[PDB]
């Protein structure tokens, strides 16, 4: 449909928030949940706190094989037993914009072999890509991961794993938002 | 700085319309001039036949070496002399969009040498492009090309080449927009 999503902080919304976690740079005011809305928000109301959004995009480093091999074990958005969620917007600094093509992807991949270490994840964890550089926001993406309570420890163990690859040197701002679903 | 670009098809504006030649698919309303704004524009104003806008965004295919060689020798944009330009919006198909990213590089470069290609002609024609498909916009990108009158029979030999590549086998909806400047 729409391909803009609004993640709006504030006391009304679908998502129960359970902690921020600030992990690196500025964090995001405590709220009591959050409204997702699958369009663009042009103000948001006196008692939010924050508004953050996204753009649902085109592939822009995942090679055939690769989503392929994503296409064969991805879950489902919305999964009944997904009752946990993580929202974690990110900020890449400025030195990773300026990179050419072959760059960012030899450290995204050849590197820190993002999407391998995701699949190990699969089909526990689902996922939502959002980007937001280009509409000026504060940060650049806007990750959205929801999976059962038995994959929590799997996903703490991922995130561990991501947070030490060469990608993520060049992460700026870093926030985790956790949810629970009403 | 913003990196919204706003091209209004209207009664004013620092381009006049020389012609417009409508490729491929639907074409764009005749008007007497273009104005080009750094910012957005909420509605298409009342005397206006029509608003195309796009924003400055990450490299998405040049390696570094072709980004080295475009970035060296690229002239800077409103040199006195470049007193023709063309605005070219373009759509590809969803076939496109949903091939991966070493496929759509495949067809970009290897197939057709789009960049190799254009630097042979970039000495003389600065260059701007703007992507909108994320915007929701009709066409998916606008490119701006501006030079000196001596060069316009390159730059249609450079359009010769450039729409018998495997890569304009994707493309599903063409204007050309050749301009004046006021
Ligand atoms: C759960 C398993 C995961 C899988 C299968 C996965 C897969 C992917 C893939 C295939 C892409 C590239 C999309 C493209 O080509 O445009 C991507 C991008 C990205 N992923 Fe993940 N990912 C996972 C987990 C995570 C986690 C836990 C985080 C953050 C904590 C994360 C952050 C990002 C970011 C920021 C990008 C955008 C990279 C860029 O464009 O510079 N991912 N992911
Ligand atoms: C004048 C010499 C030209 C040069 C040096 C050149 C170079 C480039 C480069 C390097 C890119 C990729 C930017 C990136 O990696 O994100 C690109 C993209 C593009 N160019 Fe050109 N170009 C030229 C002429 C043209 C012309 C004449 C047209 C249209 C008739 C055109 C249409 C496009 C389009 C539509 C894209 C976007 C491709 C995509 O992302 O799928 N270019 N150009
Ligand atoms: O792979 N980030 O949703
Ligand atoms: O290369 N299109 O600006």
């Amino acid at each position: 449909p729409n391909n803009r999503y609004s993640f709006i902080g504030g006391r009304t919304g679908q998502w129960q928030v359970v902690k921020i976690r600030n992990v690196l740079g500025p964090g995001l005011q405590l709220v009591e949940k959050v409204n997702i809305l699958n369009g663009a928000v042009a103000e948001i109301p006196l008692d939010s706190a924050w508004r953050l959004q996204g753009f649902a995009s085109n592939i822009r480093y995942a090679i055939r094989t690769e989503l392929e091999a994503l296409q064969a074990v991805v879950p489902m958005l919305n999964r009944a037993e997904a009752i946990l969620a993580v929202l974690i917007p990110i900020k890449k600094s400025a030195q990773w914009w300026e990179m050419a093509q072959d760059e960012r992807r030899d450290i995204f991949e050849r590197e820190s072999h993002h999407t391998a270490v995701g699949l190990e994840y699969l089909p526990g964890v689902a996922r939502r890509l959002l980007h937001c550089r280009d509409l000026g926001e504060e940060f650049d993406f806007l990750t959205w991961f929801e999976f059962a309570p038995e994959h929590s420890s799997a996903f703490n163990e991922l995130l561990l794993r991501m947070r030490a690859s060469k990608e993520w040197e060049y992460v700026e701002r870093e926030v985790e938002v956790w949810l629970k679903r009403l």
